[PDB]
């Protein structure tokens, strides 16, 4: 076996507590090159001559080159040591520890997990796990006043199709008006794109940090939205930009007139005066060359303290968590703190960030809840609607980044299929319905939180922005409503089948010729199997299925009961048809 | 090549800021397994059209198992994405990044390191970069007054064998009064185990945070210590023992007293009340059932603000640093913020903890500056001492190490020779003062900050506790003064060589069957080799040494000029002779 591709850490994502006296180990290798993992340990201070603990490692999955393996240590006195057993196909033992690798099990020497404190386990708010969240672009959304729309709104019309200036008038009275439709269809929160005072289209150049913009409506109305919205069980979730803040912003308005004299010059990363030019930018903004977004320096204690109290206004309004924008950015101090802060006020606050890459550094627990999956959509696309990957190959790729961070927060990492800054994925999948379905069924049934982009639960279309941000269809006649009761089925079960939501996640099936994808979600004594047939041809399977996980199953979405032979459950399924197996437990 | 054996991230030790706009970026692999690696990066933003900027990384090192590549990355833009580029000893080349293997750039995906806040880049303090540090055992270096010393204190003689109840009287005072003989050897620092008052003799079981033993002095001699010290050029190192206290404790006392009645209950880790009882305990201690030190509960608001007012105490009184404790069994959170307070009152307070395992997570900038180099003390005892390795063993563990941590703090990490609580390295040599002077010499001249332990400048010897603790040799005659002006020598050596303190290191030579190894210091131009012959026989060896490095060296310990012959260099040396090549430059 690759002894130089076997790998573990005392730390970030392959050694962390569940608990005050349970810690969980990954450890990764190539695939195929381990066949048994077990973890031997004990207490740090545990006597030499002391028998050691024993926990196999069952095999969590593998990817497309390794395989992982994880067990859960129990750990009494918050205290561990611990060695590793690996296990060749040719019957080979070889003992991994942080001295590195030997047959005898003292040379390998041990890992260590110093100590366990509560206050370092890794937890995020009740509600979120089990949450369904809902995307919501203010201006295209739902105008439920006319009187604040700017000049220039266009019809609200299934035909119109907007143009990058484009408006419509779209506003929170909407949402508070719509509520009830919300409410029907199961979401348990909604997500704003920015919405502060700002004198752009877009609002990311916050204007003033603690005023609704006048377009969408004034803080009396935001609270009524707050309220109306909580007592249909909705929470609330703003954005948050605070990377960088417009040059309309008080504090870099004095910049530009008192220049070197400005009390706030320390609050920006500013190169040379004048304080501006056309075209040209002197001073440290949003991406490159953006003279409305000049960049906020959060390692400012002044600026800190602002941003926070900017935070501790809207948390006074009743919101539920934040999303943050191109957060990556903004030193680690401030987030760490920014946390700490949000949770004092509101334990179930949810701090949710944004960020393209590997994401580790900001999801060890002191930080973000979860993250934007990109990973998820990426592989739902060229899976689902492209085509571009097989069933096996989408199985990878799904493994891998679950395997990125710890469990609690692949759990909550938000699972979009699209957004405000892409083309709605019916429009992915071509206009074709069974395939937009078979990925949905998907979204509302795998790890992490589903994260609906407005109107595509009826059915909405488009290209890229600003195709995908069309008004809502609300004429109950040019609604989807066949595909609208799809998601409300798909809601309700999940809420009802805790292992959707809690429980974890093992690849049942892979097949790159059928293009046959399979999962189990377990949870406690629950099964709850999920078979993908993204085919467009009535096929059969034989899935495996040792009886210890049942004799009996249920599909939940056309209530047929299938029972399985010897070890073994035959589906047939239509074209790209979806089954949601239940094992009653 | 092997890809599964092929690592980096894009964090830890793998990729971190040396400037505020340069980030380092290591790369491991098989060793052998890749020949040639180069660094494609550029903006974060950078339109996809622009050319990328390239960086060769050169091999930093390589162990037992594997190669250690390493390049530095200019950003100026403070934000940088990469990809890297690697060929096999076949010419087939292929890029990693983020995203995975492939023989197509694009395919690879990028790693990226969003943005470089200069709070985040870890910085040490200078004078602690090229400091050497002598270990005080403050009840055993000099006894300065005798009307402090504990009752049945016994004679202080060369013959004298300590036993576990010994008592020599040694204290602040005798320090003091020996400050000429530190200055003359040459120490800029001043160790100290724990000095705090305490009903053991030991004094790790805290009774007050807040007062000298009384053994030991007092507040005034203290501050006398510290001023004397000082105007020599001597800092003052205390030693903080914060996981837990000892049961004499105010508040541990008050709690005893009130059971749950006590404001201070909540201090501690109690399962039930009454507290109290002897081999067992109703309370977490630190260890396994030490009832003299319960632990302190460090997330606790008030335990926290406690300690670290107890700090600002003692940094009042003008200390130069902490050596923690048993660090690693206190919360992050609190050693975040340890630091912050530290900083704050002293930027060039240094903070050293005591890990026996991987630090890396104590390590990364925000919390320990570095840690003791129980790796170092491995290998050496190993290697010059009892020689269970051979030279390119014990260059593979050298080598293994230098790359477990960021280079801020390899660069300052304490490498010891032995302890208190270990046997003198002399005994561990068998008594042999060439294999001694041989690891001194080593000592002296490699990567880190080398902390003598009292006596062994002059030749002490003993057996682990408590045989290493015999009360220091002062009467000249009885002292060893050529090892003392050996130590002396390499001491001056390393403050006049720029190399000695701030270069990095590269194994020059290592021979499993001669059993020499070599290495090199270098920064800037300067180039300072270390020639070690572990052997008792007299041996010739033929080092490479390119005409770019010099073609004329000098020996630094014996003043012999050599020359470089058509790249190569003849070295002749006697046994266990050492030889430290300064090129002059
Ligand atoms: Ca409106
Ligand atoms: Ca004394």
């Amino acid at each position: 076996m690759l002894l130089e591709a076997i790998f573990h850490e005392a730390k970030g994502s392959y050694a962390y507590p569940i608990s005050e006296t349970q810690l969980r180990v990954r450890l990764r290798a190539k695939k195929g090159d381990v066949v048994r993992c077990e973890v031997l340990y004990a207490d740090r201070y545990a006597s030499p001559e002391e028998e050691l603990a024993h926990a196999l490692a069952g095999k969590a999955g593998s990817d497309e080159r390794f395989d992982y393996f994880e067990a859960l240590l129990e750990c009494s006195t918050k205290r561990v040591k611990y060695v590793f057993l690996l296990t060749g196909p040719q019957g080979e033992a070889v003992y991994f520890g942080e001295t590195g690798f030997s047959a005898e099990r003292s040379k390998a020497g041990v890992f260590q997990y110093a100590y366990i404190h509560r206050s370092e386990v890794f937890t995020t708010p009740e509600w979120a796990k089990e949450a369904v969240i809902y995307q919501i672009f203010p201006e295209r959304f739902a105008n439920g006043d006319p009187s604040n729309d700017p000049p220039g709104t266009e019809q609200w019309a299934k035909d119109a199709r907007p143009r990058h200036d484009s408006f419509y008038g779209g506003d929170l009275k909407g949402v508070i008006d719509r509520l009830p439709y919300l409410e029907e269809l199961g979401v348990t929160a909604l997500y704003f794109t920015p919405i502060f005072a700002s004198p752009s289209h877009h609002k990311y150049d916050t204007a003033d940090y603690l005023a609704i913009d006048p377009q969408f409506g004034d803080l009396p109305t935001f609270r009524r939205l707050v309220d109306e919205a909580h007592r249909r069980g909705i929470k609330i979730i703003l954005d948050a930009v605070f990377n960088h803040a417009g040059d309309q912003f008080f504090a870099f308005r004095d910049v530009l007139q008192k220049g070197e004299q400005s009390r706030y010059k320390d609050w920006f990363f500013i190169e040379d005066f004048p304080v501006s030019k056309t075209s040209r930018t002197n001073y440290e903004t949003a991406a490159v060359q953006v003279p409305a977004m000049p960049k906020l320096r959060t390692e400012n204690p002044e600026v800190k303290e602002y941003l926070f109290d900017v935070a501790r206004f809207w948390m006074e309004q009743g919101i539920d968590g934040w999303r943050l924008d191109v957060a990556n950015e903004v030193d680690h101090a401030f987030w760490r703190e920014f946390r700490r802060l949000v949770k004092s006020l509101n334990p179930d606050a949810l701090i949710v960030g944004e960020i393209w890459h590997d994401a580790s550094g900001w999801l060890m627990g002191d930080q973000f809840d979860s993250v934007m999956n990109y990973l998820f959509r990426e592989s739902v696309i060229r899976f689902f609607a492209t085509g571009e990957i097989h069933a096996e190959r989408f199985d990878a790729e799904l493994t891998r980044a679950r395997m990125l961070y710890p469990e609690q927060a692949a759990q909550g990492l938000w699972n979009l299929l699209d957004s405000h800054d892409t083309e709605r994925f019916l429009t992915s999948c071509g206009g074709n319905e069974a395939k937009f379905r078979l990925a949905v069924l998907f979204q509302m049934t795998y790890l992490g939180t589903p994260l609906i982009y407005y109107g595509d639960e009826i059915g909405m279309a488009g290209a890229t922005d600003p195709d995908c941000r069309r008004p809502m269809i609300w004429e109950e006649k040019e609604q989807n409503r066949g595909l609208f009761e799809f998601y409300k089925e798909l809601i309700r079960l999940r809420h009802r089948l805790a292992s959707l939501t809690r429980g974890n996640v093992r690849s049942w099936h892979a097949d790159k010729q059928a293009n046959l994808y399979a999962f189990v979600r377990t949870v406690q004594d629950q099964h709850v199997g999920v078979v993908l047939n993204n085919r467009g041809e009535k096929q059969t399977v034989l899935l495996q299925v040792p009886e210890s996980g049942g004799k009996t199953w249920l599909d939940c979405l056309t209530g047929e009961e299938v029972h399985g032979k010897q070890g073994q459950l035959k589906l047939t399924l239509r074209p790209y048809q979806g089954m949601i197996l239940w094992n009653g437990r």
